[PDB]
């Protein structure tokens, strides 16, 4: 999608 991937003490991850 967007920024699916790493993300400092947070990450994001679910269908690009």
């Amino acid at each position: 999608g967007s920024k699916r991937f790493r993300f400092x003490p947070e990450i994001i991850f679910n269908e690009r």
